[PDB]
């Protein structure tokens, strides 16, 4: 089997991408959040507290006929963003693109943080790490992909995040239109449970490239791209009178400016991300001062590919028994 569903921006930065998700019989559509940084498929629900709920698009389970409550399970999880949700487990049917998992752990929130409820257009988060990291208790559960993998012609999802534009998750095929000249293969280290590689190294602009081993995760539920402090004060140094701001939280730079380039490697290959995905636009409405897509990972332990980097590539996520992250110019 295979799938294949169009993700698209919730906002004109690229904040985040929402893909629809039919969850239930007969089918609720829910946008959900595809993140290869977590391995929780949660949604808002009719057992979403009231208050908590701005605009969202609800899962009902007892609409569903083939829901059934995952007795005793619950779940409850923190992202890297100090946001967090929490509640209890359903399992039903789910299908993405045409592809359908039968007994799926579908995550009902009772309780979401604030940021989840003033973000109207994030109906929950569909997980893509490896099921290492899912949260659910006593019993862990599988992730989406992990039930459909033996089901799949080949066992492998790819994201191709859009810039400003929409772009597919595929599930189970490498689409070969889909990308320019070749997929360099990478190793994964699923230790941390995450989608974690090494980069070969970097280059700022049409500057020469360093070779330098960068590790850190693909993950298309961060947007931005964190890196070391020593790499990211070498890109903003490019850009005349860019700073790192301890008020804002990061690097702004003058909205006026245009940004360089920022080329990552990958084995011998290169993938580079064009200046202006770099640009997030101003700090607050109507400011001259833009804040930047890379910034410094000294504070989060962990170096991120977020989709700054991704949606500047086609990314394959390659699930066989030793998975592998492979990734093309488009």
């Amino acid at each position: 089997s295979t799938g294949s569903a169009t993700t698209t921006p919730i906002d004109s930065l690229d904040d985040a991408y929402i893909t629809p998700v039919q969850i239930g019989t007969p089918a609720q559509t829910l946008n959900l959040d595809f993140d290869t940084g977590s391995s929780d498929l949660w949604v808002f629900s009719s057992e979403t507290t009231a208050s908590e709920v701005d605009g969202q698009t609800i899962y009902t389970p007892s609409k569903s006929t083939t829901a059934k409550l995952l007795s005793g399970a619950t779940w409850s999880i923190s992202y890297g963003d100090g946001s967090s949700s929490s509640g209890d487990v359903y399992t039903d049917t789910v299908s993405v693109g045409g592809l359908t998992v039968t007994g799926q752990a579908v995550e009902s929130a009772k309780k979401v943080s604030s940021s989840f409820t003033e973000d109207s257009t994030i109906d929950g988060l569909l997980g893509l790490a490896f099921s290492t990291l899912n949260t659910v208790s006593p019993t862990q559960q599988k992730t989406f992909f992990d039930n459909a993998k033996a089901s799949l012609d080949s066992p492998v999802f790819t994201a191709d995040l859009g810039y400003h534009a929409p772009g597919t998750y595929n599930f189970g095929f490498i689409d070969t239109t889909a990308y320019t000249g070749s997929i360099t293969y990478t190793a994964v280290s699923t230790k941390q449970g995450f989608w974690e590689w090494t980069s070969t190294g970097y280059a700022v602009g049409s500057g020469t490239f360093k070779s330098t081993s960068i590790d850190g995760i693909a993950d298309t539920g961060t947007t931005l791209l964190y890196l070391p402090a020593t790499v990211v004060s070498a890109y903003w140094a490019q850009v005349s009178g860019a700073k790192s701001s301890s008020s804002v939280g990061g690097y702004v730079f003058p909205c006026s400016a245009t940004l360089p380039s920022f080329t990552f490697g990958v084995g011998s290959a290169r993938i580079v991300i064009p200046g202006d995905y770099i640009d997030f636009g101003p700090i607050s409405t109507g400011s001259s001062s833009c804040f930047g897509g890379i910034q410094s990972s000294a504070g989060i332990g962990i170096n991120i590919f977020g989709d700054v980097a991704l949606k500047a590539a086609f990314v394959v996520f390659n699930g066989a028994t030793t998975p592998t992250l492979g990734f093309a110019s488009k």
